[PDB]
């Protein structure tokens, strides 16, 4: 598909049995996604925007289906106000940018 | 030009008659540049980010050329951790995700 930036690029994905809604961010290097509860080990990370920084939880090779089209890597959860999908989940499903 | 995503869509802009690297980013509903000179009127104005908020100049019909197209919109200018392009300059130059 193509998505116009006329408003916030949102679409749903699926995550660790759970269908929400996240932003296809091109500025973000890593997924940063609301807070959930979600299995296995992780790592205490901090990350970097505007207005400073924010304590997530790193866990690796975690899967995401991003429109149907599906992605592994690390996901960062942490008190996020908007789900993120960065370009490491991006590159995966085959998104580029147009002008 | 079509832009893939394995590393940060940086460009080079043109604004204030001044070259500076700046990100493609989808996820900003607005272009925030670091701190620089820029002529004209401008008006005081809060941004938040994932880590809070800042304080912002806001300056209107700003020309501004991304990676060689033209746009006129509007440049909030503060303490971001990197040059921003924003929504609102990304559909002036015809710029989509594709996927
Ligand atoms: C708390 C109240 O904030 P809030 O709810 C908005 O919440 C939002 C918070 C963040 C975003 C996404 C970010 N956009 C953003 O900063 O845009 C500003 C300017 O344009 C406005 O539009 C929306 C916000 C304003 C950006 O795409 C991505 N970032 C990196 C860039 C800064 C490059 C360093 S990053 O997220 O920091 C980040 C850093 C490190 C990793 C790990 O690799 C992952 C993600 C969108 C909405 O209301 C305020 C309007």
């Amino acid at each position: 598909p193509q998505i116009t930036l006329w408003k916030r690029p949102l679409v749903t994905i699926k995550i660790g049995g759970q269908l929400k809604e996240a932003l296809l961010d091109t500025g973000a290097d890593d997924t940063v996604l609301e807070e959930m509860n979600l299995p296995g080990r992780w790592k205490p990370k901090m990350i970097g925007g505007i207005g400073g920084f924010i304590k997530v939880r790193q866990y690796d090779q975690i899967l995401i289906e991003i429109c149907g089209h599906k992605a592994i890597g690390t996901v960062l959860v942490g008190p996020t106000p908007v789900n993120i999908i960065g370009r490491n989940l991006l590159t995966q499903i085959g998104c580029t940018l147009n002008f």
